[PDB]
């Protein structure tokens, strides 16, 4: 027992108020996204249909692990999420998806928007989040590097060159 | 030959009303996954990690559930709609709380949400099988499947 | 605006007592032929040995499934399973499977007229069954398609020209 | 005690009616994987990678569920014939055409031959149902798989 | 060279004592499966799910070894006895009750079952070794694995 | 310095009219075979019906893979294939497969003769192919392996002493 | 040869002795959890004995995998690492883990205790490594995260709301 | 305090020349057991073929694991196996398997009678084996068991009633 | 016996015309796999993502291409130049251009640099099968894999 | 019936002896699989690679060794201690030293502390294998895959 | 629509022509280690040559990963990498590999210099990537810490102590 | 149509003379199999490890390949003989020596024992390639993979 501590409790690293608010907010845009993800997949119709429902289900899984990877470091931390669809709809800031089938032209330009959307999100904590919990910025990078992948490889469908 | 001789061969549409019979499932089936994931996350107290698992399992089934309704609609000519305003605006389901939840309470809460969803699929049953018995069989796998989950999580409430 | 119930407590289907018994008819007949399967597997002699004994392990992992998913759903229904030594033997409607070493053209027969009974059973209590509850006909189904497949598998053998 | 003293109980034996109602059912299927191939191997043009894939996933699927209902067939005790010339003369799918097809001209091509096959088991689905309700649950997982296909193909050509 | 020359050479032939003391094992590791999976089936409350899990995990242990002790008779040219009748008829084990029960009363009465079932392969070891020591060590592994269950098991109701 | 090719349009290897009709030869029996074992795999009964009926089907997914093989190195050659029902009927040289139910013992004899026949095929064409294309005889090679040890597979139950 | 460097021996980067005394700190607590999380994996009694018994072999797991790539990345920057009994009991800063069955309750009490020892470690260390090294920092980060999680699925147990 | 050895150099447990014998007794039976069992593989003819023949190869893969087992056993006791071909021709106990074609009947039955051969061989040594070296008659008993096993799923085609 | 009696047996050595053919097929299929990444990062435009994946399929054979051929030289007991200065001095391949590409601007370009590499293996095939046929084999699983490849990509731009 | 009559039936407990002859061999196979790990990390020079590969098979083999050993402690009421303190003051293996080691000197250290390992287990296996000869078939286990690692290991070193 | 964005085009995160430059830095000498590992692979001899050989193919898989995360992080950000034969020969800063066979002593110098030119070229852009995108430099971080466990891993071979 | 109307079509059968020479392959396939597990087992000193597991690479791919042979005449309706007297007897493989071997010698032994077996499929090849291209395919699969075993074994010896 040399350099051994000898405390009953030793409690763990807690989250503040804005540190718990600024990944409630990665949170309700990643799960808007899988949202938006999934219905973009079902009603996408035309030209080269199957790479775009297939990527968008991609799309779909990563922001999903996202998601859960998000609220559950919430919860090591001591904070609580809330991903409910009421809390979603009324707090994400992605534009919302509209209805109907939807072209693969459209769908493109549409997913590309509201995946750089989310990204923004995590660009826009991503300081105050590094300063408090840098192990906490590195699950951000992660989600930065994995989003901007799928822009990069739904995007690139309308690009004329 | 037995060989037809149309070059156009059109497949089976629903009508508005098997659209609609769908989509209130579909809508329920989202739902349940939101709230299996808030559960997920959220439960705390005796016996945590066992629902919290049992949790993820019930949100895996009820989403892969929401794609087959979902796609099935598509199958049939039917336009899904899965997005968070009209699940919220839409769904049957009792709302989830907010906050850390005991396990105790959560049992109760996912039990009362999973039978709400069963209850949809059960309600447009007769008549998704009047207009296409196939439909009913997806429908038949999604009620055995959800009511495996309760009892799965309500027995943890069960006492003697 | 919002199409939200408002109780606290919603219940289950429960199933009815003639439909839990009409399961349970179904369990040990299930069980007992997982029992059967086994000895003949066991206890098979002479001309194709190894296919028979290969074949009788199939039958016996498709119908200990069967037992589980019968009792399972029973158990969904609020009704309670007994797959107990002491009831199957008691209670089960399959002729005995006779004791010592038989032949494989006689483990043939036998089996056959054992998984024969078995779907019997479940030909029997299937309109009642289907007509409280869909959803369980469904396994029913299930249960009927992969027996008579075994039937078919085994029996198969002894058919000649 | 409760045991039946019978050595012998026969099994369900499908009448010849509903053996040939099958028989329908497995020709459309085993045409429709020839087709299918056919299309896979010769298909040209703009999305060719993603029609070849896809072509390949349908016939999957077909084999699959030709194999499902030629030894439903023997279980019951019918006798299925799958051979080429029975399924060139007795098939009620269009032919399909000789050399290299465009995507777009494949897309519609094998939308409409999945059709004729959904067709074929919608057709002898009721007299089936009627005689053995657990052949119908084959049935429909046939009906749903195709016409999931016809829906992931013809949406290529989709304009709106 | 060292070839010998006998046309037919004679495996090892287990007496009909050894046969009966592999039979003695059997029908309580059959037993014990069918118990487990009552247990599996019926088992409520605090706790449900981990011993649900154990429980169905045991059964697998049982079934495993039920196999292994009727392939081992056989290759010694015994001949098993695991049918119904029998098992009721000759095992050792207490009977399981019917209806459902807590996790605690299951925690110790499978607890008792799996120490029955050790108790057999115990008092049968030192005859089963004498005559052939490599079904020993097939007892000696049923001995560990069904004990660590009995360990697994009954720790849920441990207090200290 | 530099060794690299100017040209901006480099052509691929083109089948003669001759080559494409010899690979058709082959593709036609290759898909009678697989669904001539099908046949045999649903309608055979009798002595050992397990080994034959499994040993089947894996004779199918050889024929099976070997189609595909043999279609898609024509389509890389700029040849077409035609594998639609009409053409492998009118066109196949294997005898019929009869109708019905045949016996273990028939079903050996008749698919070992079927085997042997496709197998021929391969045979003819091998010289004026492998002078062609030396790359496509090589796939040749491996039909005309696979496919007499099926054959042996096959056979061998009717084989005596 | 444009750009190409033309030395013969190009060194790597070493790690400074504090460095190395920095990782060597997070090393023998990560190792002491391991031993600690065992103990109480196979000593763990009473009411959600198994949750336990399988979540501490996860946390175990963890801190195994944790301890190779803290010990590898010194070796990776020229430092050495001590994982031996004696320097983890003489060094480690976790309290010592108790003798003997202990309860569930008490389990989840001192485990959670145990790593939240170890997370202070590496979060004390942080600054100094990130400051020397962002490659090893990020290593750091993985820890913490994955640690900060297995505090969270085993302290729930205990929480009371 | 401190239980530790203190010897720069303890040894390794070293098989007496009898023991290594007798392990050699068994690799080479166990080598001839493998090389009888291909041989069988490759030239059974006749009714259930296919059944043997894949019987065989699973007796070949135990038989090759087997000799393995021995051989390696003996290293780890400072022992030197011999497993080249004259050696096991010279010294195998087995009967020669004989040339040519056999029938399924006959296979059945030289097989059997060679892996009795083969287990008499590891039953005759068994007793001496133990003695010395418990664990390696653990090693013997997985031998015996498997090899039992194979006898009875190969000679139970030949038993009749 | 007939068993040989020299203590050293030397391997078959290829002659140094051998060597050269098999490094021209060598560095032919490492600019191929380098072009290949090049084309997958950058192509652009209409069906981006089937072009995208069947690239990096192309990058893969390649690549195990490459290795097998180098260890064959190694085998043969020639040495093999990998080297990216000895790539870009004596590749026949036409260089790949550099920056963003569309889809039907990349299956032209990747067809012809496929065709290219097709065309060095055929090349010195008769040369490589006069020496050591087992070598020739190597060659004909090359071809026949590339122009596999061709065939998938430059479908993509082709006019009914 | 043959059913045994006791509501309670207690299993095998181990001697105070047996458990800690048990914890003998425990402290030993910790104390290896730390020695194997630093041997791991911090061996260099001539087949380095090969070693450092080798020790973590020989520490995969330790932890799995020990766990199986304390939890048979477990499942016969005994209660194991490997906490680092009781390691390190109880263990019978030589100290491994610190810091950076040869490949040949890190063969020589290991063989001497595998093979102590293995002494222990020896050691103790008669006066274990006498109270529980299941417990012996472990001990077996152990010292087969030590021995077995011992000479994977020492073979490195020895010359001609 | 309370926290929803109505922006119709939302552009993604662009990086700096610097940002690119440096990106293409790094891409070229993890593409030039690829092939220089692969050609060490090939032609390394002597002593320990198997451990060597496979070590080296190990390298050239990470190398291979990293440069295609390198090049698809460009893509993401809007730059254009360059991994091109010309380019990487002209442009890569690691010394020139040798031809011929090399011996296993003279491959471990030759490729630890040659890994260690590739981690320093990272090293060097490291502050300026992560300056402008920390995401970008957490792939980085990877790369550092896969590639130098690489350079430990194979120089050890030559340590004499 | 083009349907052949014989009852029986008879395969290719192999000559006696091909029989011999695929004869010839399998003796020497089987004993470099059997060598090199002596090899394998009996191989110490510096670098044992890798040529420990090479070695059993080499007897994989050796018994794989005798499996191949031993088939193919099979298939040909020619009859192999595998027997220990058979190959001792026929074997063109010098010798293995008994007892432990140093790594260095085992590596020169085996590189000659594999040239061995690699120059009788050489030998064999023109008169096989003659009668039946598709059995000399199988020599080229076993020349390049014997090959390949010599290149990757004899490296550990090489100076340079
Ligand atoms: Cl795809
Ligand atoms: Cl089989
Ligand atoms: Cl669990
Ligand atoms: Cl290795
Ligand atoms: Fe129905
Ligand atoms: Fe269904
Ligand atoms: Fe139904
Ligand atoms: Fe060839
Ligand atoms: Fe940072
Ligand atoms: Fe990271
Ligand atoms: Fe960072
Ligand atoms: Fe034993
Ligand atoms: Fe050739
Ligand atoms: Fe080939
Ligand atoms: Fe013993
Ligand atoms: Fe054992
Ligand atoms: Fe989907
Ligand atoms: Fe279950
Ligand atoms: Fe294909
Ligand atoms: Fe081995
Ligand atoms: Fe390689
Ligand atoms: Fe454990
Ligand atoms: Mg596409
Ligand atoms: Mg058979
Ligand atoms: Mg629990
Ligand atoms: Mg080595």
């Amino acid at each position: 027992m040399s350099a051994r501590r000898t405390e009953s409790d030793i409690q763990g690293f807690h989250a503040t108020p804005e540190f718990g608010g600024n990944l409630q907010k990665v949170l309700v845009d990643l799960i808007e996204l899988s949202l938006q993800g999934k219905q973009a997949h079902w009603n996408v119709v035309g030209s080269n249909f199957r790479d775009l429902h297939l990527q968008l289900d991609e799309l779909v899984d990563f922001a999903r692990e996202g998601s859960d990877t998000i609220a559950e470091r919430m919860r090591a931390l001591d904070a609580v999420p809330d991903g409910r669809s009421d809390t979603v709809a009324a707090t994400t800031t992605l534009p919302e998806f509209p209805a109907f089938e939807r072209s693969t032209a459209d769908v493109v330009d549409l997913i590309t928007t509201r995946i750089n959307a989310t990204v923004d999100t995590i660009r826009r904590v991503h300081d105050a989040v590094d300063a408090e919990d840098p192990s906490t910025a590195d699950l951000l990078h992660g989600l930065i590097d994995g989003l901007e992948k799928q822009a990069w490889l739904i995007r690139s469908e309308n690009r004329k060159v």
